[PDB]
Order: C-alpha cells, then structure tokens, then sequence
C-alpha cells in the first residue's frame, strides 16, 4: 500500500501515512523541518486512531518484525499504555534496549468508539544496533493488529499473543517534514 | 500491493499476481494473447494458492466488493467447491445471473497442507452490468479471506460469514498475456 499526506480534523495537524481499511485504524507521522548544514532528527510526531476493538496496535518502523525498532500501544480504560521494544526470530518483542523516548501528547484521546494516541518519539530513527530509518528518503512501514488484549494492560511491557494482522505501507520520507512540527508540541 | 510475474514450480505455468504475507496465499492470473486485429478475449486461467487453514478465498475482479464479478471457493476434502457471485451492498453475495464460466482444470491439487485451485474464466473480463476490466491496461484486484468454514461446503452457493480480512493489489494486466495460454488449456 502507500502512504499519503493528510490533515488531523480535530486537532489540524497534517501527517503522512494510511488508513487499514480492514481494521480501520489510522497510523500518521510527522517529521522536523529537513536539516542540510546539520544531520537529521532524530524524532517524529506520530498518530494512530484504533477503533476500541483495537486490543494493540504495533508500528514497525524499518517495515519488518525483526530488528528493528518496534512501538505498541494499547488503551487500558482511560489511558494508553506504550512501549518501545525490539524482536529477533519472531517471538515475543520485549524492552528495547537502546535510547528512545516515547511521550504520549495531550492531543491523545480515547472514548466509546476510539483511541487516539498521539505521541512524540524521540530516538526513534537511529537505532542502537546502527540501524534506522532515511528520513530523506523512500521508505517502508509495517502495523501488527490485534483483536486479543495483552496478558496484562497495566504493565507497558505485558507479554501477549501473535498479531492477527499486519501490513505495510510505502512512505516519502522527504515529503513527510512540517515546518510547523514545533507547534505540534505546544 | 503490487502484482508481479512468477511461475508455478509443478505446474510450469507463469502467471501474474502476488502472495498474501499474513495467510501465505497466492492468487496468479494469466491471459490469452492480445488481438491484434478486433475484440479481446474475455478469459483468464487463475490460480489460489491456500493452506488449508484458509476456509474460503473470494477475488473481486474489479477490485471492489460491489458492482464486479467475484470468485468464491473452498476446498470440501478433495474437491474445490467454487462460484461466481455478485454483491448488491455490503451483504452475502448471490449467484451472479450473467455469462461466466470457472471450470476447475486438472491442475488443482489439495493435499494435507494446502489447496491449490487452478481454474479457466470464462466471460470473466466483462460483466452483464456494461462493466469489467481492461486487459490492455493496469487495474487492482481485491482478494477476500476467512479462517471460518462457509455453512454448507457441499453447497456452491452457500452461505457464509463476512471475511476476516481482505486486500488489494494493482496488476498490470498488459504484460499478464501468455503465448503458452493455449498449452494451460490442454
Ligand atoms: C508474541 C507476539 C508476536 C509473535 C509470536 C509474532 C510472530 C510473527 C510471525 C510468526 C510472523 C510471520 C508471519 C508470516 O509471514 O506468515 C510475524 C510477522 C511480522 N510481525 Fe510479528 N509477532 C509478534 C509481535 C509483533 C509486534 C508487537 C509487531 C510490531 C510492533 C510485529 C510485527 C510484525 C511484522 C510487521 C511482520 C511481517 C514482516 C516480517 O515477516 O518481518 N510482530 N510475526
Ligand atoms: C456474508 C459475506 C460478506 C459480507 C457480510 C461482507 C461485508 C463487507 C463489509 C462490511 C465490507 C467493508 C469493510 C470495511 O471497509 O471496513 C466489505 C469489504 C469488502 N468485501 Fe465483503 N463481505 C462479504 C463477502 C465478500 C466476498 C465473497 C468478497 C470477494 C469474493 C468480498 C470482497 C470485499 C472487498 C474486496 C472489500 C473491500 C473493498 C470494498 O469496500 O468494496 N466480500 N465486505
Ligand atoms: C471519538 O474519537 C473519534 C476519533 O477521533 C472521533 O471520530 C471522528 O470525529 C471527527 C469529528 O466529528 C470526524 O471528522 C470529520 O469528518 C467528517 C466526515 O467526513 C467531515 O464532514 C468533517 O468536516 C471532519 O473532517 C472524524 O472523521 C472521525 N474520525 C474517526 C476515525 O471516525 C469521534 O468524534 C469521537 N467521538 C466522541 C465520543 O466524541
Ligand atoms: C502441497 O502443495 C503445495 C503447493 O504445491 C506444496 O508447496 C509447494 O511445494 C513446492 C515443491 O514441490 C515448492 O517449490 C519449491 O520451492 C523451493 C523454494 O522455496 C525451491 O527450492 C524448490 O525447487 C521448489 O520450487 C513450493 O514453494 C511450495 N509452495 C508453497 C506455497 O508452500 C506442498 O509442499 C504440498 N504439501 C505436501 C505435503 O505435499
């Protein structure tokens, strides 16, 4: 599938990314201003907008299960639980061991139908293995979905079973920059 | 998604199209050669690919689940059970009331890890709503998928629940002609 640029009804802000349409849960990123004179970030605004039979919800961010940074969330009641974990060999991704900052935005909201979680994630790109994402380049993303809750929703690193979907999406990296980025976290 | 050229290991036949990831279904598609002088065909020889965990596999030749010509099979022990049929909404698709012919070819194997439907189409590329598709050109076609038996496998027009997941993928049918088309037929 492919990404696409597209604007936050609620709260404006314009992210790049897909819609699922099977699941019908939304994944957005937003990157900083492209750097020339220095390196690149290395942090991006996200957003997924799960319907609540949404038990997790995974970002894959080099767009594979294995070694790579991997994000999952899940609402438990009023509030979303995250982590930043990593997998080898396809089995249970536990803590990520690297640097990486995941700070859920007040912009996050969850109610009857919907959980919104909008985070900033900082450390993301550059992983500790040297792997990473090219922010100014083409790139892929994956989701993992589940239909299951996790063993224990109040613990960030609950253990949990196999995702019942997952895909991936081509993304433009160098299309997804905001000048704007430091007003999404105000 | 995007299709691309492959050819069946047993078979020898080359096909167009693409595996499913999550439930490791291939769906191929070839055509008769193009005319070079007056109508196209309106057949295609198709191939699924399932394990047999797959209950039932639709295609929508159109790529959409209203308004097209759609493909439902299964495997019923040792034998493909399949139909065309036709949605009118978001609802259990009925028998399509037009012209096309799916004749399983003695190619289709089951055997204890997978089912392998190998199918001839015919008036399959134009429908009796005025539409259909285009085979000189580039197009997307959908795939629908259930871990749920249908509720009468011995019955071609059974009933059954909505998938558990769906998908799509562009195909550029100008390059999915085969001089061997008439070999696959004999
Ligand atoms: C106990 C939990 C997990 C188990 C046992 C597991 C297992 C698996 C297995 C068996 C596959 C291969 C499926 C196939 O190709 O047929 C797979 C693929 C994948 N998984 Fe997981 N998974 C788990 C959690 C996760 C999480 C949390 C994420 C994302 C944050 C993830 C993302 C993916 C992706 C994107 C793929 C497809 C790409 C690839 O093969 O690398 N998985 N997983
Ligand atoms: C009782 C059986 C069926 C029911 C109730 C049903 C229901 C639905 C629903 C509710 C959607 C929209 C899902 C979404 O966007 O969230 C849909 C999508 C879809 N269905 Fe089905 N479906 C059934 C059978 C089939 C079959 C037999 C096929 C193909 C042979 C098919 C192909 C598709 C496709 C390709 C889509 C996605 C594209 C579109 O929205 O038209 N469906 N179906
Ligand atoms: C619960 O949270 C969900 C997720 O944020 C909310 O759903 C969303 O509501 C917004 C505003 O009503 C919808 O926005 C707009 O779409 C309509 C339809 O085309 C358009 O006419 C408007 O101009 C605007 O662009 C949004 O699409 C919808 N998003 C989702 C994924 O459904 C919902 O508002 C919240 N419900 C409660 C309990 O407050
Ligand atoms: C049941 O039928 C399926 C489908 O025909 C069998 O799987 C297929 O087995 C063939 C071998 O005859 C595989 O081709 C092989 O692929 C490897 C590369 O991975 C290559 O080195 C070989 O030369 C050959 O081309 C084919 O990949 C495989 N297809 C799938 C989807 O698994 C299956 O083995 C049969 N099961 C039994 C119990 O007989």
């Amino acid at each position: 599938q492919s990404a696409s640029q597209f604007t936050d009804p609620t709260t404006g802000f314009q992210f790049t990314g897909i819609t699922d349409p099977v699941h019908d849960v939304t994944y957005g990123f937003v990157f900083p201003p492209l750097a020339t004179s220095g390196a690149q970030s290395t942090e991006f605004i996200g957003e997924v907008v799960a319907p609540i039979a949404s038990k997790w919800i995974g970002i894959a961010l080099g767009g594979a299960m294995n070694n790579d940074l991997l994000l999952v969330a899940w609402a438990n009641g009023n509030q979303i639980v995250s982590s930043t974990r990593w997998a080898t060999g396809y089995v249970q991704p536990t803590a990520y061991t690297g640097t990486a900052t995941l700070t859920t935005l007040p912009e996050t909201t969850i109610n009857s139908t919907h959980w919104k979680w909008v985070f900033r994630c900082q450390g993301c790109t550059e992983w500790n293995n040297g792997g990473g994402i090219d922010v100014t380049s083409q790139g892929v993303l994956a989701w993992a979905f589940s239909n299951v809750a996790v063993d224990d929703p109040s613990d960030p690193q609950s253990t949990f079973s196999e995702h019942t979907d997952f895909g991936f999406f081509g993304i433009d990296y160098s299309t997804a920059h905001s000048a704007n980025y430091q007003n999404y976290l105000n």
